[PDB]
């Protein structure tokens, strides 16, 4: 008696098209989004939906990509229309940070650099580790994209941030260029001269190189080549890299606070000075002041209880000042002086493109940022000065109307629009002009400090001409953490048959490896307990890595055309690269020219499947979610809108039929 050897977890039929989709690293949630442009997060259980994450004003209504963190923790996704990115946290479908970039994304990566290394020389201080600036919250609730000084006194969302190591979340698209953001905040470089389309992008575990797989269009067809470019200054130099990214974070959300802060006095004052001016008999002038109904509405009480009113307003105002944009501009200081101190070495820090010269003209700009702020509290102090002198003499002007040289105040303010100017001003643009120079100079470094490459072509083809949505699943790239390797997944079409290869190279550029290129044909498919044998032929409709020494695989029967004819096919690499016969598996030809132009040069290995596969029961299955971790996987069908969930370390409950 047999049983297929998966067993369904759960399946369902999505109400709308998807996609983009990709498990989570350590837990039993599934991440996809939609052609409504909202991002949708499932458990393994029955595909039971856990939340939806539907676009709105801060989204974009399109999203092309998702990215899990290493952790699992947050979720990253990518909005094409209004050219930003979030992201999301994960026990909630809302947005715990978000950031534009200059162009749409077509593929993002999200990296962490090996346990080994996140240990730390000591250079530094609580403060001075720390990722981001935790100062007094901002009464604004509008944060606008990201909530994290709005939201009030909650560590954990700047714990969750950056309490964790060097964690890199690259982005790649059509536009000609690269970025990589460290902890997934900050830009620590843009590579350019990334021709066409990025279908796929994978940054190492111990940053030794980078690959990416592009396509590019003869207008009748479309080429897609494989680069592995090499990142050396991220290597050699990775705790320079880490303490610098650490602090420019930490500087860039400062000036966020800094004009958040600024931004938070100017609507108060703006909407009290609005609500007592428009408050407000024939008479022509502006100054009766030396309407008597002034007295049946706002009475000797009324003047003391608007007075409150507006000492309280201006309280808000100082307090504002002091505590939260003069201390982030203390706080700047700090961290600034670290970084010239980090600049003072030479030969350690830049390479990396910190000018000394730079920072200590940010320094000063600062300087004079606290300086205006300082000079601003006085315009303050004589504004009150005058207003309370206005309002005391005036009190008893008005039971005197029962039974000086701010009288000339009184003159003035009523000719008064007074505070609605004094806040040149903005240093703030010019502050933050000369900061930003120096913390987008070491991206552009580095950037340009990645120019080496490896390339090889591997394919040029019609396929993608036809157009449904592709899903930018496949070609595929895995990092092996362990036996430090770069593994490329790609389909040629031969006979007019998707045959599978599998591309790898060694993590380290100048260093080769065994079995660079092998293909393989899929010879028979059976079980152990039923000796009828599954032999015919296949093609291969798609591929995604399980775990380390797994990929799982998807094929088309060509001859079972009715719902019969698609197979899920658990593949070993013990045996695609086993010890024995690999010797006799070998590239016969160059890779100076392009992977599909040589087909009988390529070695393929016929492997016989008794094992962990099955045949898919009227599914119509298309593309693969594999799930290495929680030992669970996802199938998606044809149309986008059908999923089947298996849990891979079982054997279905039910026995099998065969005809």
């Amino acid at each position: 008696t047999c049983f297929p050897s998966f067993r369904v977890v759960g399946e369902k039929q999505l109400p709308q098209e998807i996609i983009f989709l990709v498990w989570s690293p350590k837990r039993d949630l599934i991440a996809l989004a939609n052609t409504a442009g909202e991002v949708l997060l499932h458990r393994l259980a029955s595909f039971h939906r856990v939340w939806s994450f539907p676009p709105n004003e801060n989204t974009g209504k399109e999203v092309t990509c998702l990215a899990w963190r290493p952790d699992g923790k947050l979720l990253a996704f990518a909005l094409a229309d209004t050219k930003k990115i979030v992201l999301c946290d994960v026990e909630k479908p809302e947005s715990l940070h978000s950031f534009s970039v200059e162009a749409p994304v077509s593929c993002m990566h999200w990296m962490e650099v090996t346990v080994e290394s996140s240990v730390l020389t000591s250079f530094y201080e609580d403060e001075s580790n720390l990722l981001l600036p935790k100062l007094p919250t901002l009464p604004k609730n509008y944060s606008n994209t990201s909530k994290i000084f709005s939201e009030e006194n909650s560590d954990e969302i700047i714990k969750l941030l950056g309490d964790v190591r060097l964690n890199i979340l690259v982005l790649g698209g059509s536009s000609g260029f690269i970025e990589l953001y460290a902890y997934g905040m900050f830009k620590i470089a843009r590579v350019t001269g990334i021709a066409g389309t990025c279908l796929a992008l994978c940054l190492s575990s111990d940053l030794k190189s980078l690959s990416v797989v592009t396509e590019v269009s003869t207008n009748g067809a479309s080429e897609v080549s494989y680069f592995q470019l090499e990142t050396n200054l991220l290597y050699s130099f990775l705790p320079e890299v880490t303490r610098m990214a650490r602090k420019f974070t930490h500087i860039s959300a400062l000036l966020q606070y800094i004009n958040l802060s600024l931004t938070c006095m100017c609507e108060a004052w703006e909407e009290i000075l609005m609500q007592m001016d428009s408050r407000l008999k024939n008479t022509t002038t502006s100054v009766q002041d030396e309407q008597t109904l002034l007295m049946n509405q706002l009475t000797v009480k009324g003047l003391k209880k608007l007075g409150q009113s507006i000492e309280s307003s201006y309280s808000s105002i100082q307090k504002l000042v002091i505590s939260h944009l003069q201390s982030g501009s203390e706080s700047l200081l700090y961290h600034l002086s670290e970084l010239k101190g980090m600049a003072s070495w030479k030969q350690k820090y830049e390479p990396l493109g910190l000018d000394a010269a730079g920072i200590e003209e940010a320094i000063t700009a600062v300087g004079s940022f606290i300086l205006k702020a300082n000079e601003l509290l006085q315009v303050i102090d004589s504004s009150m000065k005058n207003f309370k002198a206005f309002f005391r003499w005036l009190y008893v002007a008005m039971l005197r109307m029962t039974e000086i040289t701010f009288v000339a105040e009184f003159l003035t303010e009523h000719f008064n629009e007074r505070v609605g100017q004094y806040l040149l001003h903005f240093v703030k643009r010019r502050m933050e002009n000369i900061i930003d120079q120096c913390l987008q100079k070491p991206a552009d470094v580095i950037g340009k400090s990645m120019n080496q490459a490896i390339c090889i072509p591997l394919y040029r083809d019609t396929r993608s001409e036809d157009s449904t949505r592709r899903l930018f699943k496949f070609p595929f790239l895995w990092n092996n953490k362990t036996s430090n390797l770069h593994y490329l997944l790609f389909t040629i079409l031969e006979d007019s048959l998707y045959k599978m290869c599998i591309l790898r190279r060694h993590t380290d550029i100048s260093q080769s490896v065994s079995n660079g290129l092998i293909a393989i044909k899929f010879g028979s498919f059976t079980y152990a307990t039923t000796e009828k044998v599954r032999r015919s032929i296949y093609s291969c409709l798609d591929a995604q890595f399980y775990d380390d020494e797994t990929v799982t695989v998807v094929l088309k029967d060509t001859v079972g055309r009715e719902g019969r004819d698609r197979l899920l096919v658990q593949l070993p690499l013990s045996l695609v690269y086993n010890s024995e016969d690999s010797a006799e598996y070998q590239f016969t030809g160059t890779y100076s020219t392009r992977l599909d132009e040589q087909c009988s040069a390529i070695p393929t290995r016929t492997m016989h499947f008794e094992k962990h596969w099955r045949l898919l029961e009227s599914m119509k299955a298309q593309y693969v979610a594999g799930n290495g971790f929680r030992k669970v996987s996802c199938v998606l069908s044809s149309n986008l809108r059908h999923v089947r969930v298996f849990e891979m370390d079982i054997d279905d409950e039910w026995e099998l039929d065969e005809s």
